[PDB]
Order: C-alpha cells, then structure tokens, then sequence
C-alpha cells in the first residue's frame, strides 16, 4: 500500500510542481494527498487543475492533464484492491 | 462498470449541458464525475442545480430535476451492487 501509495504521489508532484528546489515539504507531498484518497477523499476541484471549477487554477501547465488518469488507476488499485485484500485478510 | 457509468454520464449532460456543438469535452465530461462516484463523492452541491444552494445555478433549466432521480439509480447499481460484486470477485 505504501508503494502503490509513492507510485502515485511522486509522479503526481513531479508533474504539478516542477519547479520545486530541495525542501521537506517534498517529503510530505507525496504522502499526504494520496493517504486520504485511501480514506475516499478524492480531492474533487484539485484532479484537473486547468478545468474552470478549479481550486489550483495556478499549477495549470504542461503534463498536468496527466493527474486525472494517474489517480484514476490509484483509487482503483487503492481504494478497491488494496483496501479490501487487507480487509480480506482480517476477514480471516 | 464502465456500460453502467455511461448509461449516466450521457443522460446527465445531455440533459444539462443542451447547447454543445461538438468538443474534445463532451469525452471528459461523460466519465469524469460518473467515476469519482465510484470512489463516494456525490457532488452534494451539484445534483439539484436549481437549489438555492447549487454551485452550478447557470444549468439550471428544462429536464435538470432528472438528474437527482438519475444519480440516485446510478450510485445504487455502481456504489452498491457493481463495487461489492468486484470485491466479492477479489474475496474468491
Ligand atoms: C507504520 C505505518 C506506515 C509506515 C511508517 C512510516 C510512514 C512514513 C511517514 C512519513 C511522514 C512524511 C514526512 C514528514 C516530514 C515532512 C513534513 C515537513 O517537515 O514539512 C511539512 C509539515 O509537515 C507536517 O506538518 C506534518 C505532515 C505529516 C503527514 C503525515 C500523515 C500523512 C500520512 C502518512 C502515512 C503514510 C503511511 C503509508 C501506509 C499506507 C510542510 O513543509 P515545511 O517545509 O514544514 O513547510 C513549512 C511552511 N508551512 C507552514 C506553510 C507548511
Ligand atoms: C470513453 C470516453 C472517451 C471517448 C473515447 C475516445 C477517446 C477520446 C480521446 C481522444 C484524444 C484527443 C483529445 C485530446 C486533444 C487535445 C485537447 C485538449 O485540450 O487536451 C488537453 C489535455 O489532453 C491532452 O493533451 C491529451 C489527452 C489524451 C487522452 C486520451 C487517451 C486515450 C483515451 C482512450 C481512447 C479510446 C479508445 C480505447 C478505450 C478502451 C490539453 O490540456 P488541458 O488538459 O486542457 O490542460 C493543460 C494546460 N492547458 C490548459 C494550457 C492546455
Ligand atoms: C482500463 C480501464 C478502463 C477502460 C479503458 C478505457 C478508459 C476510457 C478513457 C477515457 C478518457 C476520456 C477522454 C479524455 C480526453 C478528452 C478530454 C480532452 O481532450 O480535454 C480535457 C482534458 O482532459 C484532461 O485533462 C484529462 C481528463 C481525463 C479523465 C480520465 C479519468 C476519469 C476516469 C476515466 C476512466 C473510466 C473508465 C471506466 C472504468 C470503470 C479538457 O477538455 P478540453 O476540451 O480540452 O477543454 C479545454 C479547456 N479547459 C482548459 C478549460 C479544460
Ligand atoms: C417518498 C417521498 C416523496 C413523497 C411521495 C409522493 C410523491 C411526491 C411527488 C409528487 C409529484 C408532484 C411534484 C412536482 C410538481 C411540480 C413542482 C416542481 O417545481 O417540480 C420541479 C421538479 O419536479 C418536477 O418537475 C416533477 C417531479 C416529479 C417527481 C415524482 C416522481 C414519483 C416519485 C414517487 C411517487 C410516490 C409513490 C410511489 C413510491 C413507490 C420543477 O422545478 P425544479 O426541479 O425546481 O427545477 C427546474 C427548473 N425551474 C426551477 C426553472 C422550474
Ligand atoms: C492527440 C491525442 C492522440 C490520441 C490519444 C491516444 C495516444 C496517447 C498519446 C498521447 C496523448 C496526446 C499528448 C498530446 C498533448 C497535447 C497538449 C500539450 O501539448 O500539453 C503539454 C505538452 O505535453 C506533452 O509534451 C506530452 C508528451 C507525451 C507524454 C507521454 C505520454 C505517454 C502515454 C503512455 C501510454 C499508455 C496508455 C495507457 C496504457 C494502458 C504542453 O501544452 P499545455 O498542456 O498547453 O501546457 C502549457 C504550454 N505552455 C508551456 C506553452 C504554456
Ligand atoms: C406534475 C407531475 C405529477 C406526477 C409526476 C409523476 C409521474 C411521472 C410523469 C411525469 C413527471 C412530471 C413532469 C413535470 C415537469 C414539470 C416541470 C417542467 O415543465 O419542466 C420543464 C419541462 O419538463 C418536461 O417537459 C418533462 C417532460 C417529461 C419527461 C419524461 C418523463 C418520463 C418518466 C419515466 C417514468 C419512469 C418512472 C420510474 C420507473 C420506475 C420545463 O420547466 P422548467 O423546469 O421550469 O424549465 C425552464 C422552462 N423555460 C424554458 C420556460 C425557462
Ligand atoms: C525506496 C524508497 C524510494 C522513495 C523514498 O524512500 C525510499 O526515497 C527517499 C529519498 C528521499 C529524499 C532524500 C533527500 C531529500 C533532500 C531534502 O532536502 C533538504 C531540505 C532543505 C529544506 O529547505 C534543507 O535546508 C528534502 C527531502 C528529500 C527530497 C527526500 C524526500 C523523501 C525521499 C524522496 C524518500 C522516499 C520516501
Ligand atoms: C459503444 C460505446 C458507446 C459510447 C461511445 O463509445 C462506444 O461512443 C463513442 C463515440 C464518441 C464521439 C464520437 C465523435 C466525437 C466528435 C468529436 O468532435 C471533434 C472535436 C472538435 C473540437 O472542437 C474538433 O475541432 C468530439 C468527441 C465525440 C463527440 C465523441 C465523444 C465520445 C463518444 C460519444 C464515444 C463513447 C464513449
Ligand atoms: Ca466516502
């Protein structure tokens, strides 16, 4: 879970924000948002960030359109496999 | 899941979006809010669009109280049935 969790955030904040100089904010990044997707926060006005209802209207740029997809495959790794093979497994 | 998810996100916005010429959009905006459903969020603000507290009061107009009724049926096969069926394949 904690790497589909990084397969995910670091490509999510590589596309985003490019132009980041070393920080720990990077550290947080890429664990925060895609921790409270497993939870079932979608984050809804964040997922295109170029679209007019937009709550990032300023991360719009080249790449971004990527995100949607790239969360697309998370939740449904995440939320639906993962969440529910752990669930599974204290089934048992 | 996917038969079921544009068996919504067509009647949704045809019925309130009833002025489109062709777009790449119409592809996007058929998927879009229909998956993220899948994951929990209902868009609470943006169901009844001729509620006094709607975020979309601009689509409000002829046909758009189906999309509750719409909505209701949707999340109740994809929520429900066809989420549970998935993991009830991934229990086995
Ligand atoms: C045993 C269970 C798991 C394994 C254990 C190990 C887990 C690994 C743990 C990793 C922790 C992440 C690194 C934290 C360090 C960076 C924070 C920091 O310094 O800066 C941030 C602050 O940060 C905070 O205020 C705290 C944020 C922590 C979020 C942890 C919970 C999220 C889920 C995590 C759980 C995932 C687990 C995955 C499981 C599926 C902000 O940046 P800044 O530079 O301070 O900015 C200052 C300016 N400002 C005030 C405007 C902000
Ligand atoms: C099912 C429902 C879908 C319909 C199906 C048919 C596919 C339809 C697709 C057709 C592809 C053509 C559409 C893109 C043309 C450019 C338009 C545009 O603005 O793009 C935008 C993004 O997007 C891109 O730049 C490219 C997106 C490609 C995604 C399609 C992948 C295949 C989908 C499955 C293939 C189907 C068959 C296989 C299925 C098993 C440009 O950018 P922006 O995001 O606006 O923001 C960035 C910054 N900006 C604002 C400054 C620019
Ligand atoms: C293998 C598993 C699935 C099967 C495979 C096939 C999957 C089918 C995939 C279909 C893809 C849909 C077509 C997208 C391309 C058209 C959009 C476009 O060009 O422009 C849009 C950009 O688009 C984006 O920024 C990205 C949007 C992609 C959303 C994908 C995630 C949702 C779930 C998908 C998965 C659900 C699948 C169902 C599963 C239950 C914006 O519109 P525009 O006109 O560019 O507007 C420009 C102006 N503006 C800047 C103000 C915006
Ligand atoms: C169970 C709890 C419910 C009570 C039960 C009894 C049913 C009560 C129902 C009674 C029907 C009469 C009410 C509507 C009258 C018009 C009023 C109106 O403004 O309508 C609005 C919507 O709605 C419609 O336009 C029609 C809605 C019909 C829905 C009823 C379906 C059957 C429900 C089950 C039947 C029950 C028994 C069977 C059960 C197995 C029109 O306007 P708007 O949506 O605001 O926006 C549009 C644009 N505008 C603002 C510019 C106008
Ligand atoms: C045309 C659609 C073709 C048909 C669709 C199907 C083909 C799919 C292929 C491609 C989709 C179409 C891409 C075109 C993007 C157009 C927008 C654009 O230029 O965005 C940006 C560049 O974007 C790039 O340079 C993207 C480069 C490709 C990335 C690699 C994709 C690999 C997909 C892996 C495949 C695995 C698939 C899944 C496996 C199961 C720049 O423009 P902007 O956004 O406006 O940014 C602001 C610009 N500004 C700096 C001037 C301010
Ligand atoms: C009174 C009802 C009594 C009982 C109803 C209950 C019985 C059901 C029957 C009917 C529901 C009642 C509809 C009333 C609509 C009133 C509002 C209206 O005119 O809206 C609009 C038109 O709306 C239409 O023209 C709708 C036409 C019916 C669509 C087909 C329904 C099929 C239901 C399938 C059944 C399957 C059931 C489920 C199966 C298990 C116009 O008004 P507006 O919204 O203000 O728009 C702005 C107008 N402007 C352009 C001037 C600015
Ligand atoms: C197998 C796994 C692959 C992924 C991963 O784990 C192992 O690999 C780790 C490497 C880490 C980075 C290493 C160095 C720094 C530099 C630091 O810069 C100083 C700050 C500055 C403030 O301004 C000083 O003044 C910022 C943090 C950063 C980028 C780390 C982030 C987390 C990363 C990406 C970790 C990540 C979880
Ligand atoms: C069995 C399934 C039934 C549903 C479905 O799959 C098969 O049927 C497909 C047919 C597709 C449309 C075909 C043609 C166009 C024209 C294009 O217009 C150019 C843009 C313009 C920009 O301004 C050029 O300049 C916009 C897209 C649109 C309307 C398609 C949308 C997706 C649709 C509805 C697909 C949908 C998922
Ligand atoms: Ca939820």
């Amino acid at each position: 879970m904690a790497l589909v969790l990084l397969s995910f955030g670091v490509p999510r904040k590589a596309i985003l924000y490019p132009h980041e100089e070393p920080s720990w904010s990077l550290a947080k990044d890429i664990v925060f948002h895609p921790y409270w997707m497993i939870f079932g926060e979608v984050y809804a006005y964040e997922i295109d960030v170029c679209a007019n209802d937009s709550t990032l209207p300023t991360i719009c740029g080249p790449g971004t359109w990527l995100t949607p997809f790239l969360q697309a495959v998370y939740l449904f790794v995440q939320y639906i496999i993962m969440v529910n093979l752990l669930i599974a497994f204290f089934n048992q």
